[PDB]
């Protein structure tokens, strides 16, 4: 079935690059990559269209430094159900190898077969299967802080087959990972309802940040309070119980979900899902239609007027159900009739702090089923940010929202639904005139991005530019400098 080009050519694999430098030991795994299709395009198209597959592969790595260093690097094949987290460079040697020096310009070739002990393997089902690590074999010397680039081509062998037709692309766990592209004139804020001004690097203080809104992995799992809508962004719905007089007027309502259906406090929920999770005051439209006809024409009537949450209190507590607003000097709103809040932005910049989690349960209680917290590992990096800026209803202040991605990538990831090959996929940030990429990232699957950098700056480029995908990599990948 496999067309005979395919099987004399070899072909980048999309978890082909990889780095090394002497900042490297030997013992450390550079790569580990597993059997099957994904390691070539033309297979993981053809993938798609079939059921099951058996067969191994042929694997060339190609080395990129100069004669100015020194070093060697050992790439072996491991069987399935064999332990890999303690080898030893003397134990790798006792595997199928090859062992070649860095100085060389010609390409390293590794066969990998295809041990099982069955027929074939399902694409749904998934079972171990053989894999090709690499380790440094002797210490890496670039005499006369030279990181070496590297890249994994495949192909198939002459066994490779298919073995069912099923209807294309239905099947999941064939389906590619695939970036959208949008230009940042086009994305917005998944954090509050406004669109994305600009890219942003992280302040120094900030090394860990937990949010609950614009929380989604890679693989399209939705977390914390993220819902699709951007119109449920910071908003809410319900029916006002009380009233209380005060200097102001206090309004308590309580809150349904956004479909119209109640809101079980007992779901694995942080609180129902859009609420801000931020502190500070929330200016906005608080609106009622009734539901009661008084005369007027067998209509129903309507009050809309401004408002302020503040969610740093004690009575901000939506996962018991309730909420309080509040009208400066003003009301008109009745009592057992139902409202909805629309988010227009801040009143003052006064106790507001972006990273810090509501209570969503109030005071005596303790915030269950939060998304969890986000940082950087690798020693020199930081957080990457979306940066938009808010309206202020009065005062000083110039406030900003900072969201881990778009909600259009948020719904990409829900829609398409793909498996992800690694824990960190590297994109690059393309000038479309020319072709010349920009800086370089890392895409984690948590859902944030961290670059290389020593300034907190905002990130200037030009207005067409985009993200595309190159490949998945390791924690052990060094990107490039972004200064
Ligand atoms: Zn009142």
């Amino acid at each position: 079935i496999i067309d005979p080009w395919i099987r004399a050519n070899f072909v980048q694999a999309p978890n082909g690059e990889f780095t090394v430098s002497p900042r490297n030991a030997p013992g450390e795994v550079l790569l580990n990559l597993e059997l099957g299709p994904e390691l070539n395009p033309y297979l993981a198209h053809l993938a798609r269209m079939y059921n099951g597959y058996a067969g191994g592969m042929e694997v060339q790595v190609m080395l990129a430094g100069n004669a100015f260093t020194a070093g060697k690097l050992v790439f072996a094949a491991v069987p399935p159900h064999f332990p890999v987290e303690n080898l030893s460079p003397q134990q790798i040697t006792m595997f199928p190898h090859v062992i070649i020096d860095v100085r060389t310009l010609e390409p390293v070739l590794l066969p990998l077969p295809d041990v099982r002990n069955n027929f074939f393997h399902y694409n749904q089902k998934d079972d171990p299967k053989m894999r090709i690590v690499a380790m440094l074999y002797t210490p890496l010397r670039s005499n006369g802080v030279f990181t070496v680039s590297c890249r994994v081509l495949t192909r198939p062998s002459p066994d490779f087959d298919f073995t069912y037709l099923v209807p294309p692309t239905v099947e999941s766990k064939t389906k590619p990972f695939t970036l959208p592209i949008l230009t940042l004139g086009e994305l917005s804020n998944s954090r509050f309802p406004v669109s994305i001004d600009q890219m942003y690097t992280s302040p120094n203080e900030v090394i860990s940040v937990q949010c609950q809104n614009g929380r989604c992995t890679l693989d399209g799992e939705l977390q914390g309070t993220t819902q699709l809508q951007v119109s449920g962004i910071c908003a809410f719905k319900g029916e006002v119980t009380a009233h209380l007089q005060d200097n102001d007027h206090l309004y308590n309502i309580t809150i349904t979900n956004l479909n119209g259906s109640p809101f079980d406090p007992s779901e694995d929920i942080p609180a129902p899902l859009g609420v801000p999770d931020f502190q500070g005051r929330v200016f906005g439209v608080i609106t009622q239609r009734d539901k009661q006809n008084a005369a007027g024409q067998s209509q129903p009537a309507n009050r809309g007027h401004d408002a302020v949450v503040p969610t740093y209190t004690a009575q901000y507590t939506p996962k018991l159900g309730q909420v309080q607003i509040g009208t400066w000097q003003t009301d008109d709103l009745k009592v057992n009739q139902p409202v909805k809040f629309t988010p227009v932005g801040l009143n003052d910049t006064e106790h507001f702090n972006q990273w810090v989690v509501p209570r969503y349960a109030g005071a005596l209680n303790l915030n269950t089923n939060l998304a969890p917290s986000v940082a950087p590992v690798f020693p020199g990096e930081r957080l990457l940010f979306f940066r938009s800026y808010l309206p202020l209803k009065g005062g000083y202040g110039n406030p900003a929202i900072d969201c881990l991605l778009p909600q259009e990538w948020v719904q990409h990831f829900y829609q398409e639904a793909a498996p992800s090959m690694s824990e960190v996929a590297l994109v690059r940030y393309i000038n479309p005139d020319t072709g010349r990429a920009l800086f370089e990232a890392k895409l984690h699957r948590a859902g944030f991005m961290t670059v290389s950098s020593n300034t907190s700056a905002p990130v200037v480029v030009p207005a067409n530019g985009y993200f595309r995908f190159d490949s998945w990599v390791n924690q052990f990948y060094s990107l490039a400098p972004m200064g």
